[PDB]
C-alpha cells in the first residue's frame, strides 16, 4: 500500500547518504496527523542502533524541531568544539549515533516544512562540502 513510498524513501536516503559521502544519514517527520504531533526520526541509514526510535521531539525542539520551525538548515562542522558534552542532551540524535559533525536541511513541498533531513559525520570525519545550492529530489 504506503509500503512503496517507505521504499523508495529509504533507498533514496541511502543511496544518498553513500554518494554524498556521509556516515550516518536520517529523516524526520511529524509522527502524526494530530495538530500536536512531535516529531520523531522515522528513517535512517548507517545507524548504530535503534536508540533513535526513543528520541521525541516536540516542535522547535532538537536538530529536526529547529529546522522545521525556522525553515533554515543547522550545521555543527565540529560537535565537540560547538557544544558541551551536558547541552548535547538538546540534540539526543547526537548521542545516540555517536555524530561529531552534522548537517540538518528542511524538505519543502510547496512551501511548506514537511521533513528534516540529517547527514552525519562520526569520529571526527569532518564534513564533505556543503553544496549551498541543493535539491528536494523526492
Amino acid at each position: 500500500e504506503a509500503i512503496i513510498e517507505d521504499r523508495r524513501f529509504q533507498e533514496t536516503l541511502d543511496k544518498i547518504r553513500k554518494e554524498e559521502g556521509y556516515d550516518f544519514a536520517a529523516i524526520a517527520f511529524y509522527e502524526s496527523n494530530k495538530p500536536s504531533s512531535p516529531i520523531k526520526w522515522h528513517y535512517v541509514s548507517g545507524n548504530k542502533n535503534n536508540r533513535f526510535k526513543l528520541i521525541i521531539l516536540r516542535k522547535g525542539r532538537g536538530l529536526a524541531g529547529t529546522v522545521m520551525k525556522t525553515g533554515k538548515r543547522m550545521v555543527i562542522a565540529n560537535v565537540g568544539l560547538a557544544l558541551g558534552p551536558e547541552e548535547k542532551i538538546d540534540y539526543p540524535i547526537l548521542l545516540s549515533e555517536s555524530l561529531t559533525a552534522v548537517l540538518a536541511v528542511p524538505l519543502w513541498y510547496k512551501n511548506q516544512v514537511y521533513g528534516v533531513l540529517l547527514f552525519g559525520q562520526r569520529d571526527g570525519r569532518p564534513l564533505p562540502k556543503i553544496f549551498d545550492n541543493d535539491d528536494i529530489q523526492r
